[PDB]
């Protein structure tokens, strides 16, 4: 039984990869969920005006040709790969100061709807000034997320919710976290779509 | 003699043959059908850093990782009686077990090769440096500070991988004597959680540590 | 409409196919055939500027387009399609370098080029660079300048030549909070002659006048 | 031309022409002899208590799968290649704070009788007290170096001296060096009935004065 | 159409070279190397005292010439030269004997190759070495050197040569921390008690002084 749903993964892995994307167009655009979870800030430098932030960041898109049959497959619903072993969007911080440094494998997980949710940890150094984070009212950032290259014809960008997830928060940081949002942003031949994440904080009083 | 010469050879052979036939002739990972365990203990070498400033916190350990699969087993009789072999980590799959607060990558001290034997059991032990979330205050104090850091799969639910220890006390039997830091405590405990982004549970081990200054 | 999906894709992995699996990589510009790489800065931000080691550090976007003819297809062949995003790795790229770094250059953004069916290309690339500044003046009315010089590494006027579209840096990014206000940023087309070298190479020279924000 | 290839063919016939050397096992073991020439002390960290070293380590060993009769081949004796092409082995510190960083190229040295040299620079941090380095006595640090993954029933251990070449020492060094010594350790642990082997690299060091 | 014919001759001659031979399998001493290296210094970026070690940027220009690099230019379109990755290529072993860090390449690294055999390939680098900067801050300045050369080659196999002893010091930074008094890069034949072959290094040694 083992042997034959290994098999009948394999055999879906083939199938998919094998036997067979070129990224969006605008005849075939895509739409990219985001979403931040954020952990932590864990400095703030008052002296380059660089924040550094670690958060996840959960993407997910959906594709016709990463869609099959369970019955097919062994009733087999989903299964993980490399991100590697396929096309991944090339969501990317407009404003950051030094490469993003990522901190968990980067594997998605692909479901029989054609579904694929990638969530990589990342640690990011972006332009920031915190002047005020020692003040009752705080300091403001933020930093705009978005395609590199593909406009809005392209590759659509949405948020499930404008609230960040800060369940995930750590309890003992430096600083505190009065809000956080992350809110998709039109700009005006092509739209251009970004989803800019403002952060209010504060040092832990 | 020429026998024992051969004998090295054929060896030799029987290695390479076990090896080809085990990846070349032949894991996609776990599935809800068949679920995997793996054995996960920590051996703590040393806080080499404790930063108030950033609350981050710099460990030193060796991560012993133990899982079994029917796919590496062979009958040590068909290869003169190989009964284990090492290969790099690379050459098969590894699960995927991350801390979930780190605040830089994990950095790798050692070579990266894992030991396979014939029931198909693998023990693969890599050393690391991992700075992690951590508020170090009453570090100087004689309770000490504590933190916490939970391990497990990044993308494996409960119904794909399992964790397990096989006992909830660190092993301190390596812990560097002349740390700037002593250890009070150290535990390793598994623990199932939900999370409001999935609905279904992951298993972590939450690794914690009591330490004060020296 | 699916299917119309699925013809567009089959259209586009066609004509990847077709410029770059069943076509050579094209060998770089010689004196024969040159070049003229076109290139623009964005500067986003003055990061730090370190007065002990005269190093500056800038983040800025780097704009290079270039057109060859053997990225020139009739989008009648291949569905209409006029244009397309493909990872830098897969095309030439000129080796365009700033000639006083002080340490290697980061790439802050995704390496992927656009290509037109005319066969231009352009690519974008987001760096931090430090380099070769004193900054004495920064915390004056009139500030520090200091200047850096971009181009090919290896291939000389004849090979390679550069454009700009303008002489003003695009300030239009610049960060408003930065630690460094921008009194001025010019970008400027030169024929640098070295003593070592015949031939002559050219560069455009970023010349960035800045002081501390009041 | 005929001394080129007759290099190339030797290549050859060692990397395509015979098998692959799968690496030591309990029925084919492997001595290996290492040494370090200690170049300079750089960083000596009491808040941390890491100190980093630069050394070139020497590893030698010797496989009858790189043999050949130089009269076969116009009487090459030895030949360098990229120590990517051979197998080499995990030999790495056993306490160590942050990854090793090598500052040479890796390549070996392969003689006709099968022995293998491979030297590569590197710079090291690792767990050690530098308290005592700013007095007469200086400060004692130590470093176990060994395979990862085999036991001394698979890769035995053995120096050629126990005193470290300090013939390399940089003499303008912020650290100068009282003793160092490179000693061959065999322990017993209640896990496993084989032995297990290391060499243990301690230095004496004291602020120059 | 010139222009096609061009590109084709040129791709061609790379395959010719590279796709179409078997691998040149580095000097011997009976198929001995000469390698000329010089250094142009651009900046001396930090001298710290706490740890004896000092940063330099520098261009290292390195030139050699094989017999399985020439092409006779009436046979390809009279291409004389091209450029390559220097990946695609042999490249030399030359190291700086003294570092405490990887050096770290601040250029592209692409060689030129000529029809007669020749290579020219100039890599930039930052490279941090053991130097103690004492004297620094005073008029005499402080003294630093280190030795470059092949890693695992002899005097038998790699040669080294320098085309002149001074140092290329036409491109040094004009508003570096430190000002340079002198610069020479001196080539070195050492020998080991051990062994009674030749062992060739250029010695670069600077002597410089706070601005
Ligand atoms: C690769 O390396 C091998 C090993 O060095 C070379 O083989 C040697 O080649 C030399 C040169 O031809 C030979 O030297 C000659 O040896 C003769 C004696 O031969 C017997 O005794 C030797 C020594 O015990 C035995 O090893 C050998 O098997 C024989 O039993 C001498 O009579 C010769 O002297 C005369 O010639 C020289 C010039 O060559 C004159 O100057 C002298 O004055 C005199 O007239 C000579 O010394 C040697 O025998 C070879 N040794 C072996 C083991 O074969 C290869 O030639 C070398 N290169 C190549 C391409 O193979
Ligand atoms: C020269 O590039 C710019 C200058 C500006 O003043 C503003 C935006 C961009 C480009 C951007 C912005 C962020 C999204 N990515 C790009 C881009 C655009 C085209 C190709 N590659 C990247
Ligand atoms: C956006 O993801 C999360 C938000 C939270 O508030 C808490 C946990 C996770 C996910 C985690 C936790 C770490 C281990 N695995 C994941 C995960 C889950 C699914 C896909 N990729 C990663
Ligand atoms: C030895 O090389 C140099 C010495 C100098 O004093 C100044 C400039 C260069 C080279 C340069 C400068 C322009 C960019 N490219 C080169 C170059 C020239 C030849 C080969 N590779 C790189
Ligand atoms: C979990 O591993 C250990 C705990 C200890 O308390 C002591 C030693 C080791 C293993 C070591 C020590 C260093 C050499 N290699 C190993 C090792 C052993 C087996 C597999 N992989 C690595
Ligand atoms: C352990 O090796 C040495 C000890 C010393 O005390 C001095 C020199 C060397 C080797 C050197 C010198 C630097 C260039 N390369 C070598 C070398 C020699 C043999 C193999 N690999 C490297
Ligand atoms: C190159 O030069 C030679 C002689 O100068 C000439 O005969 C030949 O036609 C020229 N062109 C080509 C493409 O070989």
């Amino acid at each position: 039984d083992k042997l034959h749903s290994q098999a009948n993964l394999m055999r879906l892995k083939s199938d998919l990869f094998n036997r067979s994307y070129p990224g969006p167009t605008k005849d075939d655009p895509l739409t990219v969920t985001l979403g931040f979870t954020l952990q932590d800030i864990v400095k703030a430098d008052s002296s380059t005006n660089e924040v550094d932030l670690v958060y996840y960041e959960q993407q997910r898109w959906k594709l016709n040709s990463l869609m099959w049959d369970p019955n097919e497959y062994g009733n087999i619903t989903d299964f993980r790969t490399s991100a590697a072993d396929i096309w991944t969007p090339d969501i990317t911080a407009y404003s950051s100061t030094r490469p993003v440094q990522v901190l968990s494998p980067q594997i998605a997980v692909v479901t029989h709807d054609g579904s694929v949710m990638f969530i990589p940890a990342q640690r990011l150094s972006f332009m920031c000034d915190p002047t005020g984070v020692d003040s009752e009212e705080g300091a403001t950032c933020a930093v705009k997320f978005g395609s590199w290259v593909y406009s809005g014809f392209e590759i659509d960008l949405k948020t499930d919710t404008d609230q960040v997830d800060l369940s995930s928060y750590y309890a003992s940081s430096k600083y505190e976290i009065l809000s956080a949002t992350q809110t998709r942003q039109v700009q005006h031949p092509e739209p251009y779509i970004d989803v800019n994440l403002v952060v209010k904080f504060r040092e832990r009083r």
